[PDB]
């Protein structure tokens, strides 16, 4: 089986990473293309349950995810990784792990403004952060460094279904 590839999705909480990743996975599977989603939040309940949201713990979370992604890619899967990845150094590290493993790596920036993410607020975390009930929350009191040159920038200009089709177009180009 030919080696797979990784699509790494960075962005604020509530920017649409997980939604887009899951729809891409569905669209690919339906077409007989093996895809799998390694979602930062879901994996923080198992593999990464020992980690919090300190910058050191986020780096570790993302290091681990990058190695798990290369291994599933080596197996032939198209791997989708929705994780905030707030620091440039976090994306650089993931990119390096992939380079070292000889797996193609695509960076997708879900560029939804903070105001819109907050206006969405699907898990109530922004409201908690602003009330001081959660600390070190990305975009509020923990940094997000915007990617300078992502392979694809998704904006809230179209449906999730269309955004998923743009990721597929990127892969198929
Ligand atoms: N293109 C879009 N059009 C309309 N709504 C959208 C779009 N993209 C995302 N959303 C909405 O934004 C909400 C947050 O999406 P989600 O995919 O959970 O974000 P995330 O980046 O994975 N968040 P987090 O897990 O906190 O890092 C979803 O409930 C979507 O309904
Ligand atoms: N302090 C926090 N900062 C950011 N996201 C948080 C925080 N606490 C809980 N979360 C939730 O945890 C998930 C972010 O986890 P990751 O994507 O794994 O983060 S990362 O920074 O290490 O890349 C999101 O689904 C988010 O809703
Ligand atoms: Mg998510």
């Amino acid at each position: 089986p030919p080696r797979g590839k990784t699509v790494w999705f960075t962005g604020l909480s509530g920017s649409g990473k997980s939604s887009v990743a899951m729809l891409v996975e569905r669209k690919l599977l339906e077409k007989g293309i093996s895809a799998y989603v390694l979602d930062g939040d879901n994996l923080r309940h198992g593999l990464n349950a020992d980690l919090g949201f300190s910058m050191a713990d986020r780096a570790e979370n993302l290091r681990r995810l990058s190695h798990v992604a290369t291994l599933l890619a080596d197996c032939g899967h198209l791997v989708l990784v929705p994780a905030i990845s707030p620091l440039a150094e976090h994306r650089a590290l993931a990119r390096k792990v992939h380079a070292d493993a000889g797996i193609d790596f695509f960076e997708v920036f879900c560029d939804t403004p903070l105001q819109d993410c907050e206006r969405r607020d699907p898990k109530g975390l922004y409201a908690k952060a602003r009330a001081g009930e959660i600390t070190h929350f990305t975009g509020i009191d923990s940094p997000y460094q915007r990617p300078k040159n992502p392979d694809l920038r998704l904006t809230p200009d179209r449906s999730i279904d269309e955004q998923a089709q743009e990721v597929i177009d990127l892969l198929e180009s």
